């Protein structure tokens, strides 16, 4: 007894951006399906969130919904919210670097974010009409990752993924509700929800109040949350301007269409970024004199300017604009990124970059990310003060990171090109950072640097070699990992033989003793054991079985991949792993190198547990 | 009580290809890992392979290993060997299409063929200097598949994974060891009338071996296949191909990019981009008036002037040793049948070989080992009638015949020579370019493929569409993962939101299954068949209905069907399947994952005569 199902409605939104000769492309979307509760049927049927709520989330956005999945995930109840009637229909951030790929995939999402536009594999260079550049680029290790370059995935298609997963999970986006105010009790430990937000709903007129543990304020560039703290937002207007299109474009360059750079030493550089549906995205310098003039400067203006730029080859339009806009580049980080751990900036409301970087989307995401899981942690009172600090600190200094590089965009062989030679060289000195791979977490309780292993790093991004995770499946050590709200204890235990095993017998009755830092910090319900075994599954099978808290509270992985070279790479040699002193690698929930010990040391994480978490007992 | 790891023993395997100036490269390799019984230890401790095995299997290429790996999965028990003393150590195949990908994933070794090398996604096309065509090719649909392109992974790369695999199932590969002769007593009702006569050529020790199945993958000179009476046509053009692997500089502004540079005067080079920086060059080498080729004339260097005419005005030189060089002569040829009386199957080159320029050998022929495996094994299991084998023979038989014929056309021209041949090519991609990438492998009508109007779009004897879908509140990956292992065919049971008119008919179809005499528990049931429940609903809605239907809930696998509507933001499984949300749909989907049928939710009945065409009747258990 259920009603039959409807086809969802189409509605063609039109578009906003000035329109080329050809006009302005309007933008496919379901309101039913993706505007929330600003909708006739609602995705989800009946939604009655909570008055009391974990987490309330301003702003929903590619970050808010981001922070909104991670806790979803968690058992974190949840209610978000956003002023805007529907989400983007068009425009701003374009793709993913290959680090922001690995977060959604270790989210469940992978299949999401892959296969969505094109992909970014190679880059070109250009000045004064003759080719400089043309190379592979934006590379990560097979054997050490699966993702590599690039790939197209807009802003839009990361909302509209994000929002089906919170549908998924029963959570509706609340539009279009603005948050007006919001209190905050400083001053009351009895008190669980010291936080009140005013909502109002700009279509309906009602208010409401939500009483919240924490409040996650992700509300963009202009943040109220932000404003209303003790928080600066520092930075510099460089007033330095960018036209943008996003279009299909007939031309006769050559390498129609190829990441990289057209220079005109006369009339200033284009950037080229492919796109999907066989479109293209141009980045433009705008420069204007006889104080910069907006009113002069659209699609067709500045394809006059893109035609100078790119002689002898020349660009027409070839349908109608999909998206343009004027940019101005202004790049500021706050101060802080927490307050009093109730409070919790991410995204555009910590930081804003220029759009070229392409850092606010994945940035952003990332933001997330990092939250969600200690915020998540901090729900169950597990988390110390140092874990939220940690997150302040993390993502600030990559925020002041991406600040830095961002503003070196802009002594040669003497028979080299100057404005070439310095970009070979950015992009040896930053290009894996650009990528993702090496977003670089300073030394803090979370990371703890460590010489138990040669090569996997305190803060640094956990190696993804290749492991058969059965006799049949061979896939990604990052499979294994647990959960967000668990550390995942990567144990390498060579073949299990020689003296590795009575260090391992040892290990074992250490680890099963009510007293052992597994059990100390709650068990099963905030690790996963992982068994790196460098052996056949049959010898390693007989062999975790001799080890009886290992074979029944670890899952065994097999190292069977090839030695380290062209042809191979096994998570020992790739994580730096002694054969007699093995290790036990501690990865966050983020993917993140935590620290690392040998087997005899393997009490030496007690202390590391304790400067950020609080003793817990499973369930 | 066990000894400690020991790191493998690692040896530079000098070069056998013909150098240039600056040499021929060393090729990195692990004997005691990679020589199956033919080391010093072995990576099986004492292997122990008994005498008598369900299927053995002759030659331990990309074909055989393929085949071994999936009768592995299906619990048969295999002896495999090779004659040669170690794997490939370099060249031949380099390279594998997006379906071949497909099928290495649902055999759950996609992360070993995906990101091993370079990826192709883009052609350029010059002629006389000048440039004609750059673009994406190769494309798959993303709504629709997960890979999309080319995959750069050598055969050396592809048999190094496949030897792992078999380790991890305790099966070495029997080095280096012949199958001198075998009998197959056709008089006699045995289980074992095979018997396979083996030497080791290292130690001279003789074997004799009892089987089921023989599978002959012996390659292009199978022996297996002269000593049965099957034929082996086709023509020997004596046309030659100039193959060269190596780092190579090159002001060419597409280095280096997929695709063809024409030279009106000298011929064509085929550019193919590798891993480790290197670029693999075809080029075309003529025999001069009345002499016939004379391959002593042709080495690396004399190539590289050839490229060098061929590219004009841009230049090429060696920056490396060579990696590889050969010459091919193309002769494309096809068995005139594949199996024998269900007993000898081929598969690989000993049933078809192929212009190598193609790049048909490897891919058909991991498909083929594919095809082949999954039937199989339903025969060592007593559910397979002989009309199934007979489709492995039909559907690979003709498959081979189309590669020959797409290859006929394209090699006419190149040997041969508003531009008329950038245009004959532009046809000629947009024609056959999907069949290149094998999403086209499209098997006539069978026994095993019956076309159905229950849907719109899927279609027997194609592959099964692989849309997204979530498969809980917090995966979301695609169909493809819902299917069950290589001896079960998967019933994608669509379902709409389990509302409306459709509610009447699944609750009938319901307790239509759950019967000892339905198809479903017929034919095997668990041991045959896995249920997925597509319910286009969110997940608390779908599970809440799909506990109102008890054998489905008990029995099936509910899958989420919530992507947009379909349209370059989306496309749910119901609509890419061709599914109508008032009859719903059975679509059997095959072990290899192409389409067997459809039928509606009321003809679920229909269904019955589809299994009894190729199986006999199970019970689980
Ligand atoms: C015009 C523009 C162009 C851009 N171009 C690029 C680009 O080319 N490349 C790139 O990488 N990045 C670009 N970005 C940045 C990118 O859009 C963001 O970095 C990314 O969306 C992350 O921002 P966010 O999720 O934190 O918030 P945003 O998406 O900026 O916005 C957060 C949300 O909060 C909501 N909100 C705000 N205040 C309230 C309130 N009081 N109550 C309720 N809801 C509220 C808003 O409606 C908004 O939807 C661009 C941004 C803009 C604005
Ligand atoms: C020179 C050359 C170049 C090629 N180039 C390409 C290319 O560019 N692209 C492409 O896609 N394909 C190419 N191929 C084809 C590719 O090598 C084959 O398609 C692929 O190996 C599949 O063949 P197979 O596994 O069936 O047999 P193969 O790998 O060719 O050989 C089968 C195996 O059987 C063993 N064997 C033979 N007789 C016996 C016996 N009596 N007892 C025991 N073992 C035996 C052999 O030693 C060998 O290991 C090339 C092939 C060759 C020979």
């Amino acid at each position: 007894n259920f009603e039959g199902y409807v086809e969802p409605e189409l509605f063609e939104r039109p578009g906003t951006s000035l329109p080329n000769k050809l006009g302005v492309m309007p933008q496919l979307t379901w309101p039913n399906v993706l505007n929330g509760t600003n909708c006739e049927k609602p995705a989800v049927p009946n939604y009655k969130p909570p008055s009391k709520v974990d987490v309330i989330i301003i702003g929903a956005g590619p970050v808010g919904l981001t922070t909104a999945a991670c806790l979803l995930r968690q058992g974190i109840t949840v209610r978000i919210l956003d002023r805007s009637p529907h989400p983007l229909p068009v425009g701003r951030a374009d793709g993913l670097q290959p680090r922001s790929m690995e977060v959604f995939d270790l989210l469940g999402l992978g299949e999401e974010v892959y296969h969505v536009g094109i992909r970014v594999e190679h880059t070109t260079v250009y000045k004064d009409g003759k080719q400089h550049i043309f190379a592979e680029s934006h590379q990560a290790p097979g054997n050490e990752a699966h993702y590599t370059g690039l790939h197209a995935c807009t802003q839009t298609e990361v909302e509209h993924l994000l929002i089906r997963d919170l549908i998924r999970h029963d959570i509706l986006v609340e539009r279009p509700c603005t948050a007006t105010s919001y209190t905050f009790d400083e001053e009351a430990a009895s008190v669980t929800h010291p936080i009140t937000v005013n909502i109002t709903n700009e279509a309906t007129g009602a208010e409401e109040v939500v009483t919240a543990r924490f409040l996650v304020g992700s509300d963009g560039a202009h943040s109220m949350i932000r404003k209303s703290l003790p928080i600066e937002f520092p930075g510099v207007k460089t007033d330095l301007h960018w036209g943008i299109v996003d279009a299909v474009i007939n031309s006769d360059f050559p390498h129609r269409w190829t990441f990289g750079t057209v220079l005109n030493s006369e009339y200033g550089g284009c950037l080229i970024i492919p796109r999907e549906r066989n479109m293209v995205r141009l980045y433009v310098q705008l420069r204007a004199e006889p104080a910069f003039d907006h009113s002069k400067w659209g699609p067709e203006e500045i394809l006059v300017i893109l035609n100078k730029v790119f002689a002898p080859y020349t660009l027409s339009y070839a349908e109608p604009v999909d998206w343009y806009t004027i940019l101005t580049i202004n790049e500021r980080v706050a101060t802080s990124f927490t307050y009093k751990d109730r409070i919790f900036l991410a995204g555009d409301s910590c930081h804003v970059h220029s759009a070229k970087g392409a850092f606010g989307m994945n940035t952003g995401v990332m933001d997330a990310h990092n939250l969600a899981w200690k915020l998540a942690m901090l729900c169950r009172g597990i988390a110390k003060p140092s874990l939220l600090a940690s997150y302040d600190v993390e993502r600030r200094e990559n925020a002041l990171r991406a600040v830095a590089t961002s503003a070196r965009y802009l002594v040669v062989p003497p028979g080299e090109d100057k404005d070439v030679f310095y970009f070979k060289k950015f992009v040896g000195q930053v290009g894996r950072f650009l990528i993702g791979l090496d977003v670089d977490y300073a030394e803090n309780a979370l990371n703890k640097l460590s010489p138990a292993v040669s090569r996997a790093r305190a803060g640094y991004r956990a190696s993804n070699p290749r492991v058969a995770l059965s006799r049949s499946h061979s896939g990604r050590l990052y499979h294994s990992f647990g959960h967000l709200g668990q550390f995942t204890l990567l144990v390498f235990a060579s073949n299990m033989g020689g003296a590795l095993n009575a260090k391992l017998h040892a290990l074992d009755s250490y680890l099963a003793g009510p007293s052992s830092f597994y059990h100390a910090y709650g068990g099963a319900d905030t690790f996963k054991i992982v068994v790196v075994v460098r052996a056949t599954p049959s010898q390693a099978d007989q062999r975790v079985k001799t080890f009886p808290f290992l074979s029944k509270a670890g899952h065994t992985v097999y190292d069977d991949q090839l030695p380290l070279s062209h042809f191979g790479g096994d998570a020992h040699a790739l994580y730096g792993v002694s054969h007699e002193e093995g290790a036990i690698v501690v990865v966050r929930p983020d993917s993140w190198i935590g620290t690392s010990s040998t087997i005899s040391d393997a009490r030496s994480l007690e202390s590391y547990f304790d400067g950020f978490l609080f003793k817990s007992t499973e369930g």
